[PDB]
């Protein structure tokens, strides 16, 4: 009986990647056959990458969980970058503020992009503000990196809410439609502007959420300061001057969260 429980736990204990791989295989639908870095598995409802190296399952990542003529190796080295992307958020620590799809190229005649869906309800302000500024500053962190979601703040005038949800655990931002964007290298104004919108992008969110007001506590229109900031400096974030970032911040022409005003503080402070 202590036998019976322990004989319990050890099963339990089992290394969750050997479950995964005795998973349904579902590569085809994903990768082509030649491929033989990533598998990838649904195991108990749920749809994983497996990273493997000489036949070895190496590490795997959680990708969501289940209920115009290009070729078909065209989506598929997409496939590959989005799940390398997920990788790189998960050593990053906030893979799980993203629900990232890939596409489906099982047919050749319908190839289609798969947004996956959730159990999730939206966010509140006042409820769920802690997670609210945990999940800003992972989108943050992501758009430090280079990559910006296509439709959640596409510059200060834009803003998809109903693209935030909330778990009982966290915030995260769903329909990416495509997965990520990033810098190409076109240089035509739109791609630049939209450079340094995607830099952005996590500062858009946050001042739609905690807008500033001025002394008469009206809303401040964010928009217009930020805007005529970037047209006199060309090609260049807010993100990536933090002095003048903070600098609007304490003017009280945008709002910033808590923890990333703390450390930015603390950087300036050691240097």
């Amino acid at each position: 009986s202590m036998l019976k429980y322990s004989t319990n736990m050890l099963e339990l204990a089992m290394p969750k990647i050997n479950k995964i791989v005795n998973g349904t295989d579902l590569t085809p639908h994903y990768l082509s056959e030649p491929n033989k870095e990533f598998k990838i598995y649904r195991y108990n409802n749920e749809v994983y990458a497996v990273r493997f190296e000489n036949d070895e399952p190496m590490d795997y990542v959680l990708m969501w969980k289940s209920h115009g003529r290009h070729p078909r190796e065209f989506y598929e080295e997409i496939n590959l970058h989005i799940i390398e992307q997920q990788f790189f958020l998960k050593y990053h620590g906030i893979q799980e503020h993203f629900v990232l799809g890939l596409w489906n190229i099982k047919n050749e005649e319908n190839v289609y992009f798969y947004m996956p869906k959730i159990n999730a309800i939206p966010i509140n302000k006042k409820i769920d503000q802690p997670k609210i500024e945990e999940f800003v500053l992972a989108l943050k962190e992501l758009n430090d990196a280079g990559y910006w979601h296509p439709d959640l703040a596409n510059n200060p005038y834009h803003i998809s809410p109903q693209n935030l949800i909330a778990t009982e655990e966290m915030v995260k931002t769903i329909d990416l439609d495509g997965g990520f964007r990033y810098d190409k290298g076109r240089v035509d104004e739109l791609s630049r502007k939209s450079l340094v919108y995607g830099k952005d992008q996590w500062l858009y969110v946050y001042n739609f959420i905690y807008p500033p007001t001025d002394e008469e506590d009206h809303r401040i229109d964010w928009r217009v300061p930020i805007e005529k900031w970037y047209e006199n400096n060309r090609d260049e974030s807010l993100s990536d001057n933090p002095h003048t970032l903070l600098r609007f911040y304490h003017e009280g022409l945008i709002s910033l969260p808590k923890k990333l005003a703390h450390d930015l503080h603390e950087t300036i402070l050691e240097e």
